[PDB]
């Protein structure tokens, strides 16, 4: 008995993350397009999957980083 069962049932972002965990991508670059809202999703997501997740840069730079070393 294990694995996610708060799902949401079809999100966005969560499936891009679901992607990215079983993909060659050792890291997630989203674009700047994500807002606070968008953002947030990603964090809460990769938050309970288990992976690294954080934005860097500014605002007009700032995008965020999903890390599947966690
Ligand atoms: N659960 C969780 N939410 C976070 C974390 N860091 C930022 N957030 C939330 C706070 C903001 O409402 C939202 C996007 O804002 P920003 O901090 O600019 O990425 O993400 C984190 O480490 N964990």
């Amino acid at each position: 008995p294990e694995g996610v069962e708060s799902q949401d049932g079809v999100d966005h972002f969560r499936a891009m993350i679901v992607e990215f965990m079983a993909s060659k991508k050792m890291q997630l670059e989203f674009p700047p397009s994500l807002n606070s809202h968008d953002r947030l999703r990603v964090h809460q997501i990769a938050e309970e999957h288990g992976l690294r997740h954080d934005s860097s840069g500014e605002g007009k730079r700032r995008f965020i980083t999903v890390s599947k070393r966690a």
